[PDB]
C-alpha cells in the first residue's frame, strides 16, 4: 500500500495548476512503482474503465515504449486527461494524427515523415533561429521586465515550426494564432478558446501547402526511395501534430530552464562561461514538458511482477522517471553537464520516440545562449502561474526583471 490521500488521482489537473506531485511519485517509487490509481465512474477524465496502472519507474517507462504491439497509442489515444463530460468521438479523433496511430499506419507515416527530421534539414535552421532568438532576448532584456513566458518562451519553438514547414513570413502571424489555441487544458484562463476551430483552420492552411508547393514540405509530399509520400490530407494532419507537439513542449522547457537556473545560481554562471550543449537535456529532464503519456494494453502482459489485464491503460509518469534515484545520479540536482542523461521527457525509445527531439534541443540552447548574451542578471518579480492540466507541465505566465537591478523580497 503506498502513503497517499485517498481517492488520490496522479491525472486530476486540480494538482497540476498549483504544483507537481513530486512527493507523491517519489512515494510511488519507493512502495509501488506499479500502483492502481482507481478513478471514481464520471470522474476518469473522458476514460470510463475505473483507473489506469500509474507508472513511475523509467525502466517500466521503456519497457512499455518498446512493445508497441501490446501498448496501443491508438487504442484509447495517448492524452490521459480531458473534461470529464468529453464526447468519445472527441478522444477518437486524435487518432487522425500519427501520434495516436498503431503499426502498420504509424509505421508508413513515420518512415517519410522522418525525412523532414534529417541532420540537413534542421540543421538548416540553426542560422535564422540564433538570429531570431537573439532579437527576442534582446527585445525582452530591453523592456526591463515582463512576462518571462510570453516574451522569451513563446516565440523561438513557433518560428522552428514555421522555418521547418517553410511558411511565408506573412502567414506567420495567423500560423501562431492557431497554434497556441490548440493544445487543450482545462485552465480557465483560456475557457473560451475553441481548439476545434482553430485545428480546422490550420489543416485547411496546410493542404493548400501541399497543393501550392507541389524544403521538408517537398520531400514529403513526393515518392521517396521506396515509392511512399504523404497526400494533401496527410501532410494537413502532420502540420496539426508538429503545431501541437512542438509547441507548448518547448515553450514549457524555457520557462522551467530558467526557473531551474534562477533556483540554482552556480549551474546558471557555470552556464553562462561555457555554454555546453548537453544543457538542454538537463533543461528537458529537469521541465519534463509532458507529465505522461497513456497506452492501452491490447493484451494481458506481466510488467516487473504486476499482472496488467487486456484492455486496462497504463499512464507512463515521465516526471516520476525522469527523478528515478536507480537511474540518476541525485536526480534532484539540477546538473548542465550530466552525461549521459537517459531522461524520458521525448518519450521512452520506441516506435513513437519524440521525432523533434534535435530541433528541440537546438532552440533551447539557441534561447538560452541568447538570454545569457543579453539578460546574464535577470531575477524573477513573482512566482510561477501554473497551468491547469492533468498531462501537460505548463507555466502560463512569469513575471521576471531581465536586468536584476529591481529589489526583491
Ligand atoms: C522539449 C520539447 C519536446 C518534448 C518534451 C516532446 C516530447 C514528446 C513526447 C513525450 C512524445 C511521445 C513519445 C512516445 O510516445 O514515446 C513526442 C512525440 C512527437 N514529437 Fe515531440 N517533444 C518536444 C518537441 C517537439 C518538437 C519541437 C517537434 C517538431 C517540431 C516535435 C514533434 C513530435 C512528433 C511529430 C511526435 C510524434 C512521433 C510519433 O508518434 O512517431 N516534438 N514528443
Ligand atoms: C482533427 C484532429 C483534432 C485533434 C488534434 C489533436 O490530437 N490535438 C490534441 C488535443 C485534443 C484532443 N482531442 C481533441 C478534439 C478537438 C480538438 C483538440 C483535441 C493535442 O493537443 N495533442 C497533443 C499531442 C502531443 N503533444 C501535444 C498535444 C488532431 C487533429
Amino acid at each position: 500500500s503506498p502513503n497517499l490521500p485517498p481517492g488520490f488521482d496522479f491525472t486530476d489537473p486540480a494538482i497540476y495548476a498549483e504544483r507537481l506531485p513530486v512527493a507523491e511519485f517519489a512515494e510511488l517509487r519507493s512502495a509501488a512503482p506499479i500502483w492502481w490509481n482507481g478513478q471514481d465512474p464520471g470522474k476518469g477524465g473522458g476514460f470510463h474503465d475505473g483507473g489506469f496502472w500509474a507508472i513511475t519507474k523509467l525502466n517500466d517507462v521503456k519497457e512499455i515504449s518498446r512493445h508497441s504491439d501490446v501498448f496501443s497509442s491508438y487504442e484509447n489515444g495517448v492524452i490521459p486527461r480531458f473534461k470529464n463530460d468529453i464526447a468519445r468521438e472527441d478522444i477518437e479523433v486524435q487518432r487522425f494524427v500519427m501520434l495516436n496511430m498503431d503499426a502498420p499506419h504509424h509505421t508508413r507515416l513515420r518512415k517519410i515523415i522522418s525525412r523532414g527530421f534529417t541532420p540537413r534539414a534542421v540543421g538548416r535552421l540553426h542560422d535564422e533561429l540564433q538570429e531570431r532568438a537573439q532579437k527576442i532576448a534582446a527585445e525582452a532584456a530591453a523592456a526591463g521586465s515582463g512576462d518571462f513566458v510570453e516574451q522569451v518562451s513563446c516565440e523561438l519553438p513557433l518560428q522552428a515550426i514555421a522555418g521547418l514547414l517553410g511558411v511565408p513570413q506573412e502567414d506567420r502571424g495567423k500560423l501562431f494564432h492557431w497554434s497556441n489555441e490548440m493544445t487543450g487544458n482545462e485552465d480557465p484562463e483560456y475557457a473560451h478558446i475553441d481548439p476545434k476551430a482553430s485545428s480546422a483552420e490550420l489543416i485547411g492552411y496546410a493542404m493548400k501547402m501541399a497543393e501550392e508547393k507541389a524544403d521538408i514540405v517537398t520531400q514529403l509530399i513526393q515518392a521517396d526511395i521506396d515509392g511512399e509520400k504523404l497526400s494533401d490530407d496527410e501532410f494537413g494532419f502532420f502540420v496539426v501534430m508538429l503545431a501541437v507537439a512542438g509547441n507548448e513542449t518547448t515553450r514549457n522547457s524555457i520557462t522551467q530552464g530558467m526557473m531551474a537556473f534562477a533556483e540554482h545560481p552556480d549551474q546558471w554562471e557555470l552556464y553562462k562561461k561555457v555554454r555546453p550543449e548537453t544543457a538542454a537535456d538537463e533543461i528537458v529532464r529537469w521541465a519534463t514538458p509532458v507529465t505522461a503519456f497513456q497506452r492501452t494494453a491490447l493484451r494481458d502482459y506481466e510488467l516487473s511482477g504486476v499482472q496488467i489485464k487486456k484492455g486496462q491503460r497504463v499512464v507512463m509518469f515521465y516526471r516520476s522517471a525522469n527523478f528515478d534515484e536507480e537511474v540518476f545520479q541525485d536526480p534532484f540536482t539540477f546538473n548542465i553537464l550530466r552525461n549521459p542523461n537517459p531522461h524520458v521527457g521525448f518519450g521512452g525509445t520506441g516506435a513513437h520516440y519524440c521525432i523533434g527531439a534535435n530541433l528541440a534541443r537546438m532552440t533551447i540552447n539557441l534561447i538560452f545562449n541568447a538570454v545569457a548574451d543579453h539578460m546574464p542578471d535577470l531575477k524573477p518579480i513573482s512566482a510561477p502561474e501554473r497551468l491547469r492540466s492533468g498531462w501537460l507541465n505548463g507555466i502560463k505566465h512569469w513575471q521576471v526583471d531581465y536586468t536584476g537591478r529591481l529589489p526583491v523580497a
